[PDB]
């Protein structure tokens, strides 16, 4: 049976449920964790989220920082709620001045206020998420609260990681042994006293308990993955490229399941359900707070994907014209910004704008920050590298747009080589330091989220140029199908972060007898910076689907992206099916189901990525919210 080998034996073995996408992945890995707790094994099922997902997908306060047993069943289960931002955190952390006589004394309080004592202070990013599991295989072994024969996790939305911050802690570690037997003035520099073999003592754990991890998924008897995924086409190519992982780093992959699929015989139902979703979130669009002084475009959905150059020109008469396109009014150019979580084709309005005002007498550039080549399958032309090309579909006539790809992945690697070029010597000076540092340096600008793609941004915010500065009037950007926006004011101190380390360095550089270097990135992001509090030249457009959860949330950024300042004045709301033609829409999306069935049954055969074991789901057409429902829907599907 499916369900019976996930059962077998008493061998503890760990399940994981890794996907994408709101796919009931919580939902799922919870009926799991009940049906196998029905069937005899202590069970726990743990979920790093803030979010909390496995307490309401639960109705227990089950988001206690322990593993805590629920009220209310005689059935042996636990769920475990992790704080990342916290507990991982919290387990990192004579008077000779002759130097003052020797005028060294101005050069040793210029290091000590590069403060490199915080910068190894600093816990390496990633930490959190790599040692959480590991906090997980505490408390089985422990046994503390009980003998735990099979754990069920809800992994975050799609192993790097570990040897990342496994580097991370060795590069410091390696600091503080060399620093054991230390001058007591190069001490001074760091804060660190005489004895360091109190703090590597347990640095060295806290190292280990990453390499744990890495040692458990690649576990061959414990571990086990299952790949969870809605049936749409992105969603089976993602999770091919997924288990293409798995079986490189052996971690043993042997289901896959989907959710979210339709039935034949209750498919009917489906369609009063997504109805009433749709009537919610408009009642709420149309009343939503803040969402009053923007203006509102409500779209009826795909008639037929937007693979097309010239069906790029009728979607735009779709969005911006029985509705106002009087965006086009203002100053000579136009900054055009749009955004929104992966799945409401933004893309495709994003391009049907600069199509739209193409032909209307202006010449308008199309940024694409989407890795996933968007720009390059919504014109069908293939525009890769990050230099501009010409858009070439049309019968002949006047095209005044172009398209520039910028991966936001290439785009940061290629600012954090241009840094890798005396100061060095001094350093150097005591012991070979240079080369630990630099990378540890880094270790204060890959901290921030989201941040691969605003440098993607300011890289053609600075394009205007005599090349460019006569050639484009108006731009318009496609952000990554991502939390691009941030809608609190962390520019100036990011901004200022910039400022902090190029005023430090200018401090020792003067003192040893390069920053201006740093001086190229701080205007560059002021002059990105400048372009989004441009209220003449500049506005936003939020993409959006009529599902009432995917709705709220483009108001929950709505409105705090208000009073952070950035002019957002349209929210666009891409996906509504419409009634009259309800029948065509269930009959569609049936349709691109099995459609995209097929193309997971071809899916090379069975060498790597697969067709190795899959779990069909029906459409999640009640809460499950409760326990009893959870017991429901695990013996539905498994």
């Amino acid at each position: 049976g499916v369900f019976e080998e996930l059962a077998a034996g008493q061998q503890r073995k760990y399940i994981m449920i890794s996907g994408k996408g709101g796919v009931g992945k919580t939902s799922l890995s919870a009926s799991l964790a009940v049906k196998l707790a029905a069937a005899g094994h202590t069970t726990l099922v743990v979920s790093t989220d803030p979010a909390h997902s496995l307490s309401d997908s639960l109705a227990q306060d089950v988001s206690g920082g322990r593993p805590v047993l629920l009220q209310g069943t005689d059935l042996p289960l636990w769920g475990l709620e992790i704080d990342p931002e916290e507990a991982k955190r919290e387990f990192f952390e004579q008077v000779s001045d002759f130097m003052n006589r020797m005028g060294m004394g101005f050069v040793i309080d210029q290091l000590k206020e590069l403060k490199l004592g915080e910068l190894l202070n600093t816990p390496p990013p990633g930490l959190d998420e790599a040692v959480a599991i590991a906090k997980v295989v505490q408390f089985v072994q422990a046994a503390e609260y009980a003998r735990f024969s099979r754990i069920v996790f809800d992994t975050a939305p799609t192993l790097a990681l570990p040897d990342f911050v496994d580097a991370s802690l060795a590069k410091v570690i390696r600091l503080r042994k060399k620093l054991n037997g230390a001058t007591s003035v190069v001490r001074g520099l760091f804060g660190a006293g005489e004895s360091q073999d109190e703090a590597v003592e347990k640095l060295e754990l806290l190292q280990q308990r990453v390499r744990m991890v890495k040692a458990l998924f690649r576990d061959k008897t414990q571990t086990e993955f299952i790949i969870a995924t809605i049936p749409t086409y992105l969603g089976v190519n993602e999770s091919s490229r997924l288990l293409q992982a798995l079986r490189a780093e052996q971690i043993p992959c042997k289901r896959i399941i989907v959710n979210q699929i339709v039935g034949p015989q209750q498919g009917d139902a489906y369609l009063r359900m997504k109805m009433k979703d749709q009537i919610a979130a408009l009642e709420m669009v149309a009343n939503d707070p803040g969402l009053r002084p923007l203006r509102k475009v409500i779209a009826p959905m795909v008639d037929v994907e937007v693979r097309g150059v010239p069906a790029l020109s009728y979607f735009g008469n779709v969005v911006w014209k029985d509705v106002y396109d009087q965006m086009n009014q203002g100053a000579d150019r136009k900054f055009f910004l749009l955004g929104g979580k992966g799945g409401v084709g933004k893309t495709s309005c994003s391009s049907s704008l600069a199509v739209h005002f193409a032909n209307d007498g202006l010449p308008t550039l199309v940024v694409s920050t989407d890795p996933a080549h968007s720009l390059s399958d919504a014109f069908d032309q293939d525009l890769s590298g990050g230099s501009p090309v010409k858009i070439t579909s049309p019968l002949g006539d006047e095209l005044p747009l172009w398209g520039l790809q910028l991966d936001p992945e290439q785009a940061k690697a290629e600012l954090r080589a241009v840094l890798a070029d005396t100061l060095d010597g001094l350093g150097l000076g005591v012991i070979s330091d240079q080369l630990k540092d630099l990378q540890l340096g880094e270790l204060l600008d890959t901290p921030p989220p989201g941040v691969d793609e605003a440098i993607a941004i300011a890289k053609v915010v600075q394009f205007l140029k005599a090349p460019e500065y006569s050639h484009f009037k108006r731009i318009v950007f496609d952000t990554a199908p991502t939390g691009h926006t941030l809608r609190l004011l962390s520019l100036p101190d990011f901004l200022d972060a910039s400022i902090g380390k190029l005023v430090r360095l200018r401090q020792k550089l003067s003192a040893a007898t390069a920053v201006k270097r740093l001086e190229a990135l701080q205007a560059s992001m002021e002059d990105a910076k400048a372009m989004f509090r441009n209220q003449q030249t500049t506005e936003f457009i939020i993409v959006t689907i009529p599902t009432v959860m995917a709705t709220a949330e483009s108001c929950r950024l709505a409105s705090a992206l208000q009073h952070e300042g950035i002019p957002l004045k349209t929210i666009i709301v891409n996906q509504v099916v419409q009634a009259n033609a309800t029948d065509k829409f269930l009959t569609a999306r049936r349709a691109d189901q099995a459609r995209a069935l097929h193309h997971l049954e071809e899916d090379t055969g069975p060498d790597g990525l697969a067709s190795l074991q899959l779990i069909k789901a029906p459409l999640c057409d009640l809460e499950v919210r409760g326990v009893p429902a959870l017991s429901y829907f695990g013996n539905v599907v498994w």
